[PDB]
Formats: structure tokens, sequence, C-alpha cells
DNA sequence: AATCTATCACCGCAAGGGATAAATATCTAACACCGTGCGTGTTGACTATTTTACCTCTGGCGGTGATAATGGTTGCATGTACTAAGGAGGTTGT
């Protein structure tokens, strides 16, 4: 349910998801974990960044 | 604001449905030709485009009739409920 609590915040596409660098990341409802935590660098394996 | 165990379940990851795009084959449409006929051109005779002239329409409007005719029309303002004002005039008072 990561995926439900993620985009209940309108983040639901990821195409702005770019914009949540690691300084003002959570804006989010819940998102606690494992999605939290290493996704990031499998993000840019499909091949989007951040910075 | 970090930790996770233990929810209800999404992912974990097998299957299979539709899709679309390739190749084929059909359709139509765009064109280039040709032929028709119309609105390509000047000229010429017509007759009635316009003007002015003349002879003689339509409608401008001014003018007023006489056997005599010589006491008139007009219908419903409103019917209630109030009550404030002015009007009357005799008089018993100021």
């Amino acid at each position: 349910r990561s995926a439900n609590c993620l985009k209940a915040e309108a983040i639901h596409y990821i195409g702005d998801l770019v914009q949540r660098t690691e300084v003002e990341l959570l804006k989010t409802p819940n998102l606690g974990k494992k999605s939290l935590t290493e996704i990031k660098d499998v993000l840019a394996s499909r091949g989007l960044s951040l910075g």
C-alpha cells in the first residue's frame, strides 16, 4: 500500500517525482520504510534522476 | 523521527487477451484530356437610358352650398369604512 498512500498526495505520476530530492522529499502520507529506503537507484534504471 | 511485525492484501511474476500494423487488395478521387456553350470581343442598328423641350396628367388645396331645416342631450362617479375638516345658525353662554 506504499502505492496507495504515495498517489494520495496527488503525486500520482512519475513526471513530477523528479522534484523530490533528499532535502524536502517527505510531504506525502505514511510511506515509511522499504519503498522510501533505496528505490531511488532503480528509478535511474527506467532512467529518471534527482539533484 | 526513528524502529518494525504482522495486517489486509499488491505484488510475485504465470498466463493470455486485444491490438495494430504489416501486406495485400480493394476502393475512390484527382486530374488531364476533350467538348460544349456561354458571356470572349467589336461592331452596328435598334429603341426607347437620359436629358430638355413642349403639350397638356395628377393632385395640390382653397373655397364654401340656401323651398326650408332655430329648447339640447347625457346616463350611471356611488352605495362601503373609516373620520377629519368646513360649513351652517340659533343660542346660552364667554
